[PDB]
């Protein structure tokens, strides 16, 4: 028909399923925009590359062109890697860590596992956005603390010793250009993987001062000076910025010194603490910055893997609910974890889900987990360079939306139905409607020509 439809619903009588309907209340008002989309999707940790690699070649291939296919799938379009380790790799390890700048390579994690899974994608995605961010610095870049500065050999805790900013920043550049030299282009980086943890299996403490300084005396002009076009985005952590007075308003902070602030596209969230409510704050006090969400995880403390709990929740709060408070895209945790939460790290999360989990004895088959659902629900109809546009039409309750208009003149459009009953809606762009009676605890996506 007119309108491509997918639906999903909490109980899975509906599991991204599509229909259509032709053209026969919220109304869309195009000429009222507000930011515009870069893309939607997980991150491709070293444990999500294992078990996709030991999959049967051709399910692999067919689960990454589902998932990351505009024409074929539901065109996943933004992915998120570690520099270095994570909690999600097969070691503890970073791209340098003998002593001297100078020993700077790609390790047996880039080379075996995230080289050839991104070259994969990029076969079936090839203008698919990365961002990146370390989870930690080589372990001879840090110092205890800035009033203690003796060494750490530690791949967690510590904070970036101010001797090591130049040749850190090297490092960041290094690697962009390795992963240049691969083919794989780096959209964005962050400088630090949530700078206000010490936990984790791999972590680096930077406050908002150290990440200011690291930016503008070397990280953004190291990356000038390369030529680069990666964005940096500042902070990449919670909402409440971890309840450390100091640290309240992160990016913000480092906006206010203007040497910094010209290397920064703006600021990147997690969801792990906090209330949502923060993007709107940022966004009111510097509304020249960008907004990205770039990490949330599903796991046994919040019944990852039952839809009926999961679905709704993560759709209002994950996905529309940081778009409509200005996010340019939305990205999830580990794209595939096996069935065991793994593979995983000593220290690192070990009670976490995949946005799919795929079985261990067969390799074949995957379970779709919330998480999913809520990024293809949006990848699926709104494509990169879409426009946020303003919504007309009746407040219901239970009922949350987002519209937007394509660069190709398509019009999508996505909304949640949080009530036990289905809702008959009538949807206009102006010239055109049309109706659908919108099924209980669903989430529906819609994509139609002007
Ligand atoms: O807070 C909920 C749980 O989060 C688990 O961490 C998951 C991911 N979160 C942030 C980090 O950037 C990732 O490396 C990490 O895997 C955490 O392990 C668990 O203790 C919390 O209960």
């Amino acid at each position: 028909g007119d309108v491509a439809i997918y639906t999903t619903t909490s109980s899975l009588t509906r599991d991204l399923t599509r229909d259509a309907v032709n053209f026969s209340t919220i109304t869309l008002n195009p000429a009222e925009q507000y930011q515009t989309m870069d893309g939607f999707g997980a991150a491709i940790t070293g444990s999500t590359c294992y078990n996709l690699l030991l999959m049967k070649p051709a399910d692999r291939h067919a689960f990454l062109t589902e998932t990351f296919s505009d024409k074929d799938g539901f065109g996943f379009s933004y992915i998120r890697i570690s520099i270095g380790c994570s909690d999600f790799s097969l070691s503890e390890y970073t791209c340098c860590d003998t002593k001297g700048i100078e020993n700077f390579a790609l390790q047996s994690e880039e080379k075996d596992y995230i080289l050839p899974i991104l070259k994969e994608i990029l076969a079936i995605n090839p203008s698919i956005k990365v961002i990146a961010a370390p989870w930690t610095c080589p372990k001879w870049m840090k110092v205890k603390s800035l009033t203690d500065r003796t060494p750490l050999d530690s791949w967690t805790n510590g904070q970036l010793n101010p001797d090591y900013y130049q040749d850190y920043a090297t490092y960041f550049v290094k690697w962009i250009q390795a992963f240049k030299a691969e083919g794989i282009d780096i959209y964005a980086v962050t400088p630090q993987n949530e700078p206000l943890n010490r936990g984790n299996s791999a972590s680096l403490y930077m406050e908002w001062e150290e990440q200011r300084d690291f930016v503008k005396t070397a990280l953004g002009p190291q990356m000038k000076a390369a030529g680069l076009s990666t964005k940096i985005y500042a902070f990449d952590h919670n909402y409440n910025y971890d309840n450390i007075e100091s640290q309240k308003n992160y990016p913000g902070k480092i906006y206010e010194d203007a040497a910094a602030s010209q290397y920064l596209a703006g600021a990147a969230y997690h969801n792990y603490g906090g209330n949502r409510e923060e993007l709107l704050n940022i966004h009111q006090a510097y509304p020249e910055k960008e907004l990205l969400f770039t990490e949330t995880s599903i796991g046994t403390w919040n019944s990852g893997r039952d839809l009926s709990k999961r679905l709704m929740e993560d759709m209002e709060e994950v996905a529309l609910g940081t778009i409509n408070n200005w996010c340019k895209g939305v990205i999830v945790w580990n794209l595939m974890l096996d069935n065991d939460r793994g593979p995983n790290r000593e220290g690192g999360c070990q009670t976490c889900y995949g946005a799919v989990d795929i079985n261990n004895s067969d390799y074949k088959t995957i379970i779709r987990n919330s998480h999913y659902y809520i990024i293809a629900h949006l990848s699926s109809v709104v494509k990169p360079g879409a426009v946020r546009i303003a919504t007309t039409g009746y407040t219901d309750n239970g009922i949350t939306c987002s519209a937007f208009e394509n660069t190709d003149g398509t019009y999508a459009f996505v909304l949640i139905n949080n009530n036990e009953k289905s809702k008959k809606i009538t949807v206009s762009d102006g010239q055109r409607h049309f109706a659908y009676d919108v099924p209980g605890k669903s989430v529906t996506s819609y994509r139609w020509a002007k």
